[PDB]
């Protein structure tokens, strides 16, 4: 049936969603580069729009990674609508915990992802991502640290 | 196979579970209403029990939305038990961060969902939801705010 | 195709992933024991390496349950790669919030799971779990409490 394809597609898209978060947190360039079409546009509001795997690597190396000593994104609430068998609009929520290099300050971030995915010759990648930051909160007098 | 049917039903119920949260957080009346049967029953301990889509809109508009400037629900750990092909029990955990209108106070809530889902005519919806809150914590000198409220005094 | 098999495998492993957490949080020995193979190795760096459904209970009853009044694990970002059709590797992230008995202290934990899963005779369980904790921080003027404790 076409349901098996749609379930295989959901699984694939949940992996792209997770990979993006994992790649950034664990600093894995290859993982990060592999999730984007060449013409894909990743936008972080307040930062800019970056195009394809190279753009993704630019943003990571030049902004995201220098910005944080370390961080963790917790991805939830991934909700897909299949426009067709081969294109999906996604929404998702993330909770980001980390330490800003600047001020060496523990923050909590809450952000919304507005995504588009596309299958091309049997393969799903991101076609678009917009990231909007709703909460950006320096945690008063707590500092995240290992045990 | 009822193996595909099981997988396909898990997906729709997952979508039910997320939709509820999104509709509350993004204040989407049409998504909120679409997920309940007429006889479905939504209870929040300490808040009350509401019935059907209209009950859901009633709670949202008159209690939830007025209570917070905004909030966000992070739903995780959805675990399903298929009672029958058209009946499932679910448990789930939620982390809620928000700002209460009363005192413009930032809160963290940890809550458990105890859910029942019902399939009528190929369509899954909530038959029941109980929301039980384990943590309810106003935050210290902490206030959740957009990134630009930084570099203000 | 056996996509269905891989899809069914993904679903069962996802339940394994969430059961470990639900069992510990809700304090459910029947759930906690049922998710491990008898040769399963569950390691939490900084603690120890326990084996099978029984060492899993040993870790629970004598270490983590006495350690917390209550806790909640939020598990996310579970990513799987299939090594064979019967064994898979997993990674996952977890956000743990809880009250330590020691000091009655509200804490936040951030941790990573490196997991292996094994299918024996049509049944998936944990072949192994590694838990590495990256943040483990007491939260200062904050105490996690039921909403009624807020009143007077």
């Amino acid at each position: 049936m076409s349901d098996l394809d749609r379930l295989a597609s959901r699984a694939a898209i949940q992996d792209l969603y997770s990979d993006k978060l994992i790649a950034v947190d664990k600093r894995q360039e290859g993982r990060l580069a592999s999730i984007w079409w060449d013409d894909a546009e990743w936008t972080i509001e307040g930062i800019g729009t970056y195009k394809g795997p190279e753009g993704a690597l630019d943003l990571a190396n030049n902004v995201l990674w220098p910005m944080f000593h370390e961080c963790i994104h917790y991805g939830t609430n991934l909700r897909l609508e299949f426009v067709s068998a081969d294109k999906v609009n996604g929404i998702g929520d993330v909770l980001l915990l980390g330490n800003l290099v600047e001020g060496n300050q523990s923050i909590l971030i809450a952000a919304v992802f507005t995504d588009e995915y596309e299958r091309r010759d049997g393969v799903w990648k991101f076609s678009k991502r917009n990231a909007c930051t709703n909460y950006f909160t320096p945690l008063a007098g707590i500092h995240f640290a290992p045990p």
